[PDB]
DNA sequence: ATAAGTCACATGGTGCCGAGGCCGCTCAATTGGTCGTAGACAGCTCTAGCACCGCTTAAACGCACGTACGCGCTGTCCCCCGCGTTTTAATATTAGTGTATTTGATTTCCGAAAGTTAAAA
């Protein structure tokens, strides 16, 4: 059952209490973002714990925006989200757009 | 027979070994006490409120009604994905070095405090 399996999947990671992005990717991503933001001479270290908190804030915001963008698609009487759709959802939420 | 003497006996006491029983030192923050000052107050006066009428006619609400407008309608285009598959790169392990932090001893730093006075509607 495609719908049954995928909806069950929503519910199980919906009630899962934990972060879910790939980790070594996320860590190297923040590392290179700091490296490019930082310059020639001053370089910055990262422990486990900062990377932690960064991750949780990113997860929480993107999931919140995710229900909102899903909802703007729902308001379009559809179930795909698009560029314009979410672009807007976020931008209506205001920050960073 | 008995003062000397040997002797064993009996009790003394001196020495060392735990050990359970008091003790000693320190720092928490309480509370005890005490200055000095925010706090509530002591006559108070007047502010902008908020009625309290007493008008007017500018909004406004309904009376009419009308295109605009919506809202499902409807062929159909399309696109998302449910997988199925190969990839594919995400694991998550050791690692020592290379500062990163880091915590002592100062060691200057500097502005709150105490005069002294500049300035100030």
């Amino acid at each position: 059952t495609p719908s049954e399996l995928a909806l069950y999947e929503i519910r199980k990671y919906q009630r899962s209490t934990d972060l879910l992005i790939s980790k070594i990717p996320f860590a190297r991503l923040v590392k290179e973002v700091t490296d490019e933001f930082t310059t020639k001479d001053q370089d910055l270290r990262w422990q486990s714990m900062a990377i932690m908190a960064l991750q949780e804030a990113s997860e929480a915001y993107l999931v919140g925006l995710l229900e909102h963008t899903n909802l703007l698609a729902l308001h379009a009487k559809r179930i795909t989200i698009m560029k314009k759709d979410m672009q807007l959802a976020r931008r209506i939420r205001g920050q960073f757009i």
